[PDB]
């Protein structure tokens, strides 16, 4: 959990400016979360990135998991292993709003995280998820009670998300 150049905004939550599978292969953390969907189907965006990084491993344990287990909830998790990018993978479905998912699922995705002491996530919902990124921050520091460190792939998001923060 060797995580370098984060800001920390709480005494819980952290944030760095960088994309989420170079900081799993820097790091080696416990427990790296996906921002994944209900089938596991890890197709684009941060779960198509985690998975190449795994040269598809990923996705054939996520088929075997969904053939024995079923889908999961929007809003649920399971845990599944974190190949070479960390020990665990949290996979969390958290709403997909340009889809007609609710928000107020936001807060049961994040409440995944606090069964984890240590995780390293990217920011949930936002993107092609379509939630508010603002929003999205503003309900992980609200939510999460253990230690998550944020990685934002993208500079000018990364910057209007701290200058919300600290207003
Ligand atoms: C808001 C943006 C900046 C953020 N992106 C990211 N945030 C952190 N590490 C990242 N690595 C890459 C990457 C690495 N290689 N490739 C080709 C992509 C993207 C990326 C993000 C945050 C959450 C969500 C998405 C995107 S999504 O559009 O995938 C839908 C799921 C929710």
């Amino acid at each position: 959990n060797s995580f370098s150049g984060y800001l920390k905004l709480t005494d819980n939550v952290y944030i760095k400016n960088a994309d989420i599978v170079e900081e799993a292969k820097k790091v080696k953390p416990t427990v790296v979360v996906n921002a994944a969907n209900v089938y596991l189907k890890h197709g684009g965006g941060v779960a198509g990135a985690l998975n190449k990084a795994t040269n598809n491993a990923m996705q054939v344990e996520s088929d075997d998991y969904i053939a024995t287990n079923g889908p999961l909830k929007v809003g649920g998790s399971c845990v599944l292993s974190g190949h070479n990018l960390a020990k665990h993978c949290l996979h969390v479905v958290g709403p997909n709003v340009n889809k007609g998912e609710d928000i107020q699922l936001l807060k049961s995705a994040y409440e995944n995280f606090n069964q984890h002491e240590v995780l390293l996530a990217p920011l949930l919902s936002a993107g092609i998820f379509g939630a508010d990124p603002i929003h999205s921050l503003r309900v992980c520091v609200d939510t999460v009670r253990t230690n998550v460190y944020l990685a934002v792939f993208d500079k000018n998001l990364y910057d209007k998300l701290v200058s919300s923060f600290l207003e």
